[PDB]
């Protein structure tokens, strides 16, 4: 309808991408390559101008919008199948202020680009693990990594927004400004419009002592018990996780554990190195490590490490969900399906949130399951494309067979076919509140292509 494609181009600086140019099937490609969708209109907005147009445009063409910034959308959400891609990969800019300690970043920002502007002034604020995330998707559902259990997720330090929404309208929410919708992005998602800018606390963050083993998978019943009981009674400065895996055939590793399924337990001690290598060594020898690295490294040099660059896969497929104990069986069938992993991209990753995050009252923010510890996330990957059931089946034949053990479920790690499961992870008082939220802002569901909440 050339009425509408004519006063767009005319307030649109960026650049349209149309099913003819060549870097079409580039731009359509996003992180989880069983995603063959195809988009009928691609704009890399590079200003709130060219969103709030995008936006106005596609509302008056009536298109089933895909937001977009780092593509790490583990259901797909970012590309739609025919409609308009809102692509934001060129807002990138950053501001950080040494001495208000404040940041500020575009919504397009991938991880790194933020870590590496704040480490400039030995700063941070947590964020996710691996840097080509992108900052969107990733703060508009909560977001983890290690600076969580001590300084929280990333919507407990983010102070304000700038939001385009549905009608072409740009707000600012913070906590004296729409905190309705200020509590509802921090969350939610996409749900209430584009993101444009944030702002965050940071927090001084200098080196710290990290370290990454490769336990046996025979005395893994142990470590699972040793690394359940100890985060339970542990420091907000000590953060463990532990990842189930294909032992990767790096030369700090046994030939004899090259392919076999290890447990790989990353740990890293923030504060003050020294205490570091204390309460670490306390926690390292649960099990006999194998494969170890131990380094004093600064954060920016963390946040880039996850994990172990085999690879990079095509095709992923996750099955997460939130706990609050760790029954003796489940421990034994944890350990019975790391035995059948397929792939050595496969990752059946245990992390023990709490911390800072638990001490929030819950419903402060959108994000559900603060006071649930552990966090379960059968994440499948692998490269072939005829060897897809396969995987998702193991994540599928794990994720049910031990289905009862878990409540709710994180946004960010659910797959394509699991918008049953908005209700489930948000509970029915977030979502009932997150509905007048939506009614409010989004009252058409414009912004659909997420773990959608209906108004
Ligand atoms: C390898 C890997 C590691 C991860 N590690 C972590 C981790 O440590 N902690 C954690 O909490 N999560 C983690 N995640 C999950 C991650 O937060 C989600 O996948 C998230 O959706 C990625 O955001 P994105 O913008 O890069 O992806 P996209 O595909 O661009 O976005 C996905 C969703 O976010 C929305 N969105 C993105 N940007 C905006 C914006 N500016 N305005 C409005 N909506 C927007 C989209 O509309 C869509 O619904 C990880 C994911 C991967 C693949
Ligand atoms: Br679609
Ligand atoms: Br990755």
């Amino acid at each position: 309808d050339p009425a509408t494609l004519a006063a767009f181009s005319a307030a649109f600086r960026g650049e349209l991408i149309w099913p003819s140019d060549a870097d079409y099937d580039e731009a359509r490609r996003i992180w989880n390559g069983t995603i063959d969708r195809r988009p009928a209109l691609i704009a890399r907005c590079t200003s709130t101008p060219d969103v709030v147009a995008a936006v106005s445009f596609a509302r008056k063409s009536g298109l089933l919008v895909a937001v977009r910034g780092g593509g790490h959308s583990m259901a797909g959400h970012s590309v739609c199948d025919g409609g308009i891609v809102i692509d934001l990969s060129l807002m990138n800019s950053i501001k950080v202020s040494r001495r208000l300690r404040r940041a500020r970043a575009q919504g397009g920002c991938l991880l790194g680009a933020f870590d590496t502007a704040t480490q400039a002034h030995m700063l941070a604020t947590p964020a996710g693990v691996v840097s080509h995330t992108g900052l969107g998707g990733l703060v508009l559902g909560g977001g983890f990594g290690w600076l969580s259990r001590k300084y929280g997720l990333s919507i407990d330090n983010l102070t304000s927004v700038e939001i385009v929404t549905a009608d072409g309208g740009v707000l600012t929410a913070s906590d004296t400004e729409n905190p309705d919708l200020f509590w509802a992005v921090r969350g939610g998602g996409g749900n209430f419009g584009v993101v444009t800018a944030f702002e965050f606390d940071l927090h001084r963050v200098g080196p710290v002592r990290f370290a990454s083993t490769y336990y046996s998978l025979d005395e893994g019943p142990q470590v699972i018990r040793a690394w359940r009981d100890h985060m339970a009674t542990a420091p907000d400065e000590l953060t463990w996780a532990l990842y189930l895996r294909l032992a990767p055939p790096l030369p700090e590793l046994p030939a004899d554990m090259h392919g076999k399924p290890v447990i790989c337990a990353m740990s890293c001690w923030i504060g003050d190195p020294h205490e570091g290598e204390r309460q670490l060594e306390s926690i390292l020898h649960a099990g006999k490590p194998h494969g170890l690295t131990k380094a004093t490294l600064p954060y920016r040099a963390l946040q880039a490490y996850s994990f172990p660059g085999a690879v990079v896969p095509d095709r992923i497929y996750t099955k997460s969900g939130y706990l609050n104990e760790l029954s003796d069986e489940a421990t034994d069938t944890v350990l019975e399906h790391a035995a059948d992993i397929a792939s050595p991209f496969t990752q059946l990753e245990l992390l023990y949130l709490g911390g800072a995050v638990a001490r929030v009252p819950d419903d402060a923010t959108a994000y559900p399951n603060r006071q649930s510890p552990f966090v379960t996330n059968l994440a499948a990957a692998w490269m072939d494309p005829t060897e897809d059931a396969r995987h998702t089946a193991w994540a599928r034949e794990g994720y049910r067979a031990l289905a009862g053990h878990l409540s709710g479920g994180y946004v960010n790690f659910m797959n394509p076919g699991e918008a049953d499961r908005t209700r489930e992870a948000y509970g029915a008082a977030k979502f009932e509140r997150l509905q007048g939220v939506k009614a409010k802002y989004d009252p058409t569901n414009l912004f659909r292509l997420n773990q959608n909440i209906p108004p």
